[PDB]
């Protein structure tokens, strides 16, 4: 109980979490690896508990219904299923409301995944339009900030993501591809968007960040765990640590 | 310690935190009456603990200097002279990285306040001139919003905000006195723009809400009182009582 291990939940992302490369079939905790991982297994050492990564069963990160119904590891720290989300785990005011984080570990923004082609240059220039099609990944934040926002542009294009069934993808892997095969922009959260524009040299990001903040460790409402994190993350970021991960997992081969 | 009272900073902000009207001169905590001081009241009570109400010297919510400083009740908090900050305090990414906040206790976003007369629309309509003038509190989360922000319209706002010596104000107070005596726009927190426009009935507001956050009751990062705290509110607001004590404070005489 205090000793016990926590229950981890998290879903597979590139570069967070990765399954690793192995001729061996892996299991438990060394099936995994990747930013996230690695912030995991540092703040294990430095506060000495033990854990164990489970995958979230429907692979989403978290979303209400219409009758407020949570679903992803939004649920899963709800119900008191897991003890951590570790993951990219975008912090927003209405998760707030049902679940808390630690303290943000990275920031980024939403701004837009797309092929280098056709010039446009802002969201903006997606909303007045149709031909390219646009949306997000299912059941995250992005989603729920297009859904819920009151800004003109982008009511807009919350209109057109949410009358076309293609537009909402499963996960960034089914929207990336998308943005490859199709004329489709994929609305998308910008430290991902730096991950795979620096690998897929003929992606590009357009315009600017439409907002800014951050990642947290997701934990259930009031859990004993969560201000230890936040502390060790603190300390972390205090001297350069953090900064020193995202250039481990970001570092790569650039493009023509 | 485990019993000790815990030190409540605040500034002055109507209705959630005012001067109650009395013959005498009042002291200590019986100063004070108000929305936040109603929720801090009901949290005490379930929660079994006391307090010493403080005004925060500097009259500021919080932000940081260019060498990273904070002031305000953030500062107070960074510094653990206040257990907790009760007010209308802004749920913040850039907060987040400094201080902690308890769940939200109420939802707003950034809107605007200007004078019944010129039949402006949206912020792009204040952003494309300069004849109206536009503004925030200095100091505050709106302030911070138009600062850090990279959409157009608001990095104009915020060129012009910034270059300007009187557009930004000292208070609500301050603000809202300019928007009744000269062409003034104030950019300002939703449910103080209702709780403004129900009184004075030359004023209303202009456009929808920019952006959907949270005000919570801040503390230093790890306190060991704020868990608790978040589970009352959590508690509180399934039983509908936060929106009874708004309307209690919110109600009132409207207008023609
Ligand atoms: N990180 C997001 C998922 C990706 C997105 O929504 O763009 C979340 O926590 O929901
Ligand atoms: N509630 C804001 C102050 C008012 C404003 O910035 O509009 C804050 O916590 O900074
Ligand atoms: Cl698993
Ligand atoms: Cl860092
Ligand atoms: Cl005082
Ligand atoms: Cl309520
Ligand atoms: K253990
Ligand atoms: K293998
Ligand atoms: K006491
Ligand atoms: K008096």
């Amino acid at each position: 109980g205090t000793n016990r291990s926590l229950i981890v939940t998290t879903l597979l992302e590139e570069p967070f979490v990765m399954f690793r490369k192995s001729d061996r079939t892996l299991y438990g905790n060394d099936r995994f690896e990747g930013y996230c991982i690695d912030l995991l297994k540092e703040l294990a050492h430095i506060l000495g508990f033990s854990y164990e990564i489970r995958l979230v069963e429907d692979g989403k990160y978290g979303a209400q219904d219409d009758k407020g119904q949570w679903n992803g590891m939004v649920k899963e720290l709800i119900d008191h299923k897991a003890d951590l989300a570790v993951a990219p785990l975008t912090i927003t005011h209405v998760r707030e409301k049902a679940i808390d984080f630690s303290k943000p570990f990275m920031t980024l923004g939403v701004s837009i995944l797309y092929r280098k082609g056709t010039p446009i240059d802002s969201a903006d220039d997606l909303a007045k339009q149709t031909k390219i099609e646009y949306g997000a990944v299912k059941d995250g934040a992005t989603m729920t900030f297009f859904k819920k926002s009151k800004i003109s542009t982008f009511e807009k294009m919350w209109a057109f993501m949410s009358s076309k069934p293609s537009a909402l993808v499963k996960n960034n892997e089914e929207g990336i591809q998308r943005t490859l095969t199709a004329d489709y922009a994929l609305l998308m959260e910008s430290t991902t968007i730096e991950y795979i524009t620096q690998r897929n040299c003929n992606l590009t990001q357009i315009g600017g960040l439409i907002d800014s903040k951050g990642y947290g460790i997701g934990t259930p409402m009031g859990s004993p765990y969560r201000d230890k994190i936040t502390i060790a993350i603190l300390q972390l970021q205090e001297e350069d640590k953090l900064h020193i991960m995202k250039e481990k997992w970001w570092r790569g081969s650039g493009c023509p």
